[PDB]
């Protein structure tokens, strides 16, 4: 009947067997991930064409709770899927798969939420998703750009599939224990005693001298082998050596500044390995074989799905360009307008007066389009994702032209897996009424509208009212493009947690809607969640409520541990997060902060009187970012240490200087409002400036990489909307007069000048 | 259409899943074999069931030949299956996979040869078979009675398959390099480059001080955790030591005596892990659960197959202990006659005039048979092998009686997979006919006529004469129940061979019948195989033809190999070959006879004159037991040294002294015939003697561990068929005056007493 874990491994393995995949076993030695396995960060590499798939244990000695978190263990099992060079149609064969593993497709909710991979210490990257089904993260889909340092041609897909979580979401259970291997034997039974035991070694008593000794004795033969043109005893060596360095992090004994040095080596030993086995590889000759490669006009690519911001701006400048470009041609036009969802970017010219220039030049056109990231399929050709068809229509007639070896065409596709999978238009007037014929809403707005009505009608249906910033509505609005709202509810023992927890957990994370009652603005046991498509409701909501009752569970723990120590002690782990090297740590900023803060307050004309709680708030500045709540849920600095400090018995307006130290976090975000909150952000940010531009790394494109980009705006917008008079220059002096690096005249001349020129960018 | 690697492993998961084993997966740890899983070493103790099936790559870093010899590699496959308790029918289930698997079981001719396993350094041991299919062991079945040094309750049964072996049998190929993984990729293509830079690594630029270091780490922390009640971190620590040290032994630097240290060393520590284990899962209150337990007279056990020699032992003593009490119990009968073969030992007792007593006695009678080596299936009833079934018939009335869970019936069972695979018989005088109706013969005389003459019939079809010594005889008619004789020919180039390979090879192992021309007496390219039962001709002719050529290639590189060196060179390794740890190598035993021969000879009367030839070839003795020939091929020791010497040019008494040092090698052996190896030969004994007595581990329960008695018996028997006039004293002492070991007077007595106890026994 309902499905166990030998099941689903061996049904995973046929199917992909059956596509074209040679299934391998998995090696005998240890690994973290599957892409770290010789299968995968070595095969990837070179012309010959590659595709397998296998299952692997990963092992994470990070993860030890001793079996008692009912879904965190050190031990878990992953299935991996390696296609190469890109069939062409992926996300067919995964959820077809999906298919065959016993997930139902249509009536389950399939989100594909936007996740780019990353690791350094193997020096690889790629462009991709996570997938979602109905609430939990099942599955991570990836296109690698970049193996070794070396750009790798051609490219290849990565999928990778975990099962503890898929099984605990099919079988509906609650906790890891009670999952069926198979008949009448359970997980626990197997292996939760190997889980206690390894978990003790692996937190106290294993040795860690004889682990450092290892990783000297295996770099040692890594390089020794690699002088002597054998890659795969090299290769096998750094995994053994990697593996040994993570069981010596689980006991705390890495050094905060030892880790990139650790990190430093190991990429280097293993970007020296890809090299080799290249040549050797190219020695032989490739035995596996090479790789070789008026009407009105509706313009439109479809590409697999983008993310948010990227709609947005890829619509702007298509439509700017387009116009620009007729404008240039000398080719009259009416009314033009652009629509975008997350897999289509569409304009729309209206009664256009041309073939042969359009031919010539929508290739042109598309080409402009920029992104911030890019990526290739097949070809050098970049695109934010893969183009897959392009919709260029005038009137009645197709406009032919070439581009990312794809032909334009007459075709459109509609949901996934409906009757509407594929259509075709013959007349433009018809485009966006086809489209309403599939159930998408092209435009966005639409979309907002009716999102905010329908939300409304089902919050008053239990006699509540919802909670809708922008931010948060529109990221919504652009992560779908067919709404349904759905209602749901909660246990009603977490309302006992503060206010804090329960709606930055809904909102940040879940993108659910809380909902407070209409009277007494007290939060109900309500939300809302905004399935895509046509689900069948009573599935999406026991997921989702379960989703829910698993996070809240998290919370009730942590925050109970977390009200035994007085958050005077957590201060003293701010030496485990890192701001730069030249400026040390968080601790030294927050100590450079509390003998400054006076100085800064009198600056700014604030009551001598408040001196003495001002600082009494220094004391304990940021002091949450050493807590378990903040480490889990990033958006609650500074408010969580606000409600520590009234349970603790301080001031509310400590408290509140102690929330707005972090105002604003980012743009369009509210400012600080207390007199004492208003002296330390403007301590802490002139602390940044001092620091970053006295040590350096400043300007990196004016995007963000060390918080220098937007912390400069919030410095201004603070002292300007809080009407306080303020001198810079003295301020600037005294908190250089506090960092540990030198810092001349010419640094505060600079600093001076670039707040300057941020003031003229601001007035 | 024929399989390929993949799909048997699917098959095999699937089958094995089917029938109630839970399929798991293969440790991230080295093995030498799946036996030394934690999976199956630590589970197969306790009360508590358990079934499990899974695959594993087993490394074996002493077999690197750098992928040229055809079908040894380093790194091989095994599918591995555990069940507990015994089912009672574990011989069904692994035929009716093999049925699964797309082996034809009916057309193929399946062989259950004796093979008992063992395996000190886990302290285990068990008693079961080997799996021929046509020529080649494919299989390994097993039932343990002992691991860990604790007496397992209940008894488990291990079925282990090897596969790489089984694909080159299905798909017909000749080199491991062409099986076909999967749709055009091959094995070469995949592993054959892993192959050569593991098998480098492995044999030559492999650091050995790290690897020492790393025995001393894992010892140490092995210790360390069991003496803090985790036994699995344990017994991981245990594995990894154990494949370092296989490592440590390939590239030549195990010393000729450190063996048996880290021998203690690794089992001490594998039993004190198996000791906590148990009491652990004593403390927990064993989840998993607990176990919980005148007419004729025809008298048939049937059990599985058993070894000849106990076949034959079985029936003279099961016979006279029936006779006896017939007669103790006052109750006249006929003529008396003993039958048996591999399945089954029946005893017909014609004319019998008694049923009480039968039914109280039958049990005791049963009971009383003893032999060698029993074991247990369930209860702590000991038998050869398991009882299955027993045939106790008085004319047309059964005999009632209970032992070995099994009662008495009226049933028995054909061939395997025939009309007949059961039956019933209601009439006594039927017994020896209705075998008759299944094809089995019952007599163990019969079937060595029968064999013989169709031998000599197919043999005379081409011209030739079969060689058929005895023993071979003999093995062969209680190998097998229903003989079918098949001829096949091989390739004439190996006839290029020296003789003795030839026919060694032939016979030893494969128990094949060897033909020479009917003139001259050349050797002939003929062979005559016996099959069993209803095969399928040209099936076993291909199999069998395969298995001979892979053979001699083998056989003829390493002759050319050994064909380099001088026989004198070749005694330097005599050093790697251990007689005892006072006594010293095999070079030293050698050195030792060189410098006594001569008084040997001379207190033999021998010709002076032939003393400086005699010499000659004591400088050469046995100088054969460190060449690849006698190292593959056991029973050429002594024969293919003379071989060599007359290539190397020695005289022909030389060689005939060294083959005759080894006369004889057993019991019905021919003695030796020439003076010079008459001497070296009893010079030999008297060495062996000498230092063994003087020594230690004398004669154990008279079954020669190490020699002595046999070996004593043969020199008593030299000195007496070749009318040679001996003084065993002087002798003794002058062997005595050139052992390492001092020998006392004393020692010398009791040599004296003890040769003159053989003599006595021979006399």
């Amino acid at each position: 009947s309902v499905l166990t874990f030998q099941q689903a491994i061996q049904r995973l393995q046929d199917y992909w067997a059956s596509v074209g995949c040679a299934v391998m076993q998995c090696s005998n030695t240890e690994v973290g991930a599957g892409t770290m396995n010789p299968l995968t960060f070595l095969r990837v590499l070179g012309p010959e064409p590659w595709n397998v798939a296998y299952v692997e244990p990963s092992i994470r000695p990070d993860d030890s709770r001793y079996g008692d978190n009912p879904n965190r263990l050190q031990r878990h099992t992953q299935f991996q899927v390696i296609l190469k060079p890109d069939p062409g149609n992926s996300q067919d064969l995964f959820l077809h798969s999906l298919s065959a593993l016993g997930i139902n497709v249509r009536e389950h909710d399939i989100r594909f939420v936007e996740d780019n991979w990353e690791s350094p210490v193997l020096g690889a990257w790629g462009l991709g998703w996570e997938v979602w089904m109905d609430g939990m993260e099942i599955t991570q889909f990836t296109y690698f750009q970049q193996s070794g340092s070396l750009p790798l041609l051609p490219v290849s897909v990565e999928i990778t599939y975990g099962l503890e979580r898929i099984l605990m979401s099919l079988q509906g259970v609650d906790h890891f224990k009670n999952i069926q291997y198979t008949k009448g034997i359970t997980y626990g039974e197997l292996f939760l005693e190997n889980e206690k035991e390894m978990s003790a070694y692996y937190l106290e008593h294993a040795n860690v001298d004889n682990i450092q000794k290892h990783f000297d004795d295996f770099e040692e033969e890594a390089r020794s082998l690699l002088s002597l043109w054998l890659p795969i005893p090299a290769y096998d060596h750094v995994l053994k050596a990697s593996h040994a360095f993570n069981i010596l992090d689980s006991r705390g004994f890495v050094g905060v500044t030892e880790r990139a040095r650790y990190f430093g080596r190991m990429r280097s030993l293993a970007r020296q390995c890809a090299q080799l086995w290249v040549k050797t590889r190219e020695n032989l000759g490739y035995p596996l074989g090479t790789y070789q490669e008026p009407r009105a006009f509706v313009l439109e690519i479809g590409t697999e799905e983008l993310p948010p911001h990227d709609v947005i701006e890829a619509t702007k400048q298509l439509e700017k360009s387009l116009i620009q470009i007729l404008e240039k041609r000398r080719l009259s036009h009416g009314k033009v307008r652009s629509y975008g969802t997350p897999r289509r970017l569409a304009v729309v010219v209206e009664n256009l007066n041309a073939d042969e220039v359009l031919t010539e030049d929508l290739p042109t056109i598309i080409s402009g389009i920029s992104f911030p990231k890019s990526m290739r399929w097949n070809s050098n050709i970049v695109f934010s994702r893969p183009i897959r068809w392009i919709f260029a229509l005038h009137g009645d007639l197709i406009v032919p032209f070439c581009f990312a070896g794809i032909s334009s065409g007459n075709q459109s596709c509609g949901l996934r897996n409906s009757s509407l999978a594929n259509f075709k238009v013959e007349a433009a007037e018809l485009y966006l009424h086809t489209l309403e014929k599939a159930g998408i809403l092209i435009d966005m707005q639409e979309r907002k509208q009716r999102i905010l009505h329908d939300s409304s009608i089902l919050a008053e249906g239990v006699g509540g009212d919802i909670i809708a910033p922008d931010s948060l509505v529109q990221e919504v609005i652009n992560l779908v493009e067919a709404p349904m709202p759905i209602i749901g509810r909660y246990d009603v023992s977490f309302l006992a947690l503060p206010k804090d927890v329960l709606i930055t957990v809904m909102q940040k994370h879940q993108k659910y809607f809380p909902v407070t009652s209409k009277t007494m603005g007290n939060l109900l046991p309500c939300f809302i969640t905004v399935a895509n498509g046509a689900i069948k409701e009573e599935v999406v909501r026991k997921g989702n409520e379960a989703v829910l009752r698993a996070r809240y569970e998290d919370a009730k723990f942590f925050y109970k541990m977390d009200t035994q120590k007085k958050l005077s002690e957590f201060r003293d782990q701010l030496s485990s997060i890192l701001f730069h090297e030249r400026l040390g740590t968080m601790l030294d900023k927050m100590k450079r902060v509390e003998n400054t803060v006076a100085e800064v307050a009198l600056l700014l004309g604030i009551n001598e009187k408040m001196i003495p709680a001002i600082k009494d708030a220094a004391a304990l500045a940021m002091s949450d970012l050493a807590t378990n709540i903040v480490t889990e849920f990033t958006s609650l600095a500074g408010i969580m240490a606000r409600h520590y400090a009234l349970r603790d018995g301080l001031s509310e307006q400590i408290a509140e200087a102690l929330f707005e130290i972090t105002l604003p976090r980012f743009s369009g975000d509210v400012f600080p409002k207390t007199d004492p909150g208003i002296v330390l952000a403007v301590t802490d940010r002139l602390d940044s400036l001092v620091g970053l531009f006295g040590a350096g790394c400043q300007p990196s494109s004016t995007n963000d990489p060390f918080g220098l980009r937007r912390i400069s705006y919030g410095l201004v917008q603070i002292l300007v909307e809080n009407k306080k008079n303020f001198d810079l220059t003295k301020a600037l002096t005294l908190v250089a007069e506090e960092q540990p690096i030198t810092i001349d005249s010419g640094v505060i001349d600079e600093v001076v000048q670039f707040v300057t020129r941020r003031l003229e960018q601001l007035l």
